[PDB]
């Protein structure tokens, strides 16, 4: 799809058999989603930006179906206010900003 | 252009004169630079990231191209990790996300 940004440009994904909105952000490394279940090995992680650092669980190889494209890729989980679909991602699903 | 997500998508800005990096960020409502000279009244603002929130410096109507494409509009200035360029500059110069 093409999206506009006259409003936060959310979409729904599918993580872990659960469907969640999350935000298609280009500003964002990694992908975050909020505390849930993810199956595999993690490791602790701590990332930040506005405001500072939060720590958070890092899963590897998961994947996302994000507004029905399929992805595969690190998945951070953790305390943050939003759900968030970075590059890591985005380049999965052929995600590119155009002007 | 079409910019891709394979690295952080930094553009050349120009503001008060000077050319500065800056990241063009889907996720972020705002622009937000770090501590620079502008000119005018400033208002306060807070604004919340991954991290928690922060306090920021208001200037309306500043003279700003981004990537070449001149732009008018809201430039916050304040405490951020690097310069970012948000929704409400990306829609004035016709961005777009498309996949
Ligand atoms: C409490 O906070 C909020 C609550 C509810 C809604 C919103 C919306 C916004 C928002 O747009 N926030 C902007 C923002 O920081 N957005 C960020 C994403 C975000 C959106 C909502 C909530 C929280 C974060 C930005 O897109 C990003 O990824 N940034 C901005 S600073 C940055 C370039 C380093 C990077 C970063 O945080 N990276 C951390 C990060 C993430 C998120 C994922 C994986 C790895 C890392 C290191 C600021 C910046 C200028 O306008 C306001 O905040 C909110």
């Amino acid at each position: 799809p093409q999206i506009t940004l006259w409003k936060r440009p959310f979409v729904t994904i599918k993580i872990g058999g659960q469907l969640k909105e999350a935000l298609l952000d280009t500003g964002a490394d990694d992908t975050i989603i909020e505390e849930m279940s993810l199956p595999g090995r993690w490791k602790p992680k701590i990332v930040g930006g506005i405001g500072g650092f939060i720590k958070v669980r890092e899963y590897d190889q998961i994947i996302i179906e994000i507004a029905g494209h399929k992805a595969i890729g690190t998945v951070l989980v953790g305390p943050t206010p939003v759900n968030v679909i970075g590059r890591n991602l985005l380049t999965q699903i052929g995600a590119t900003l155009n002007f």
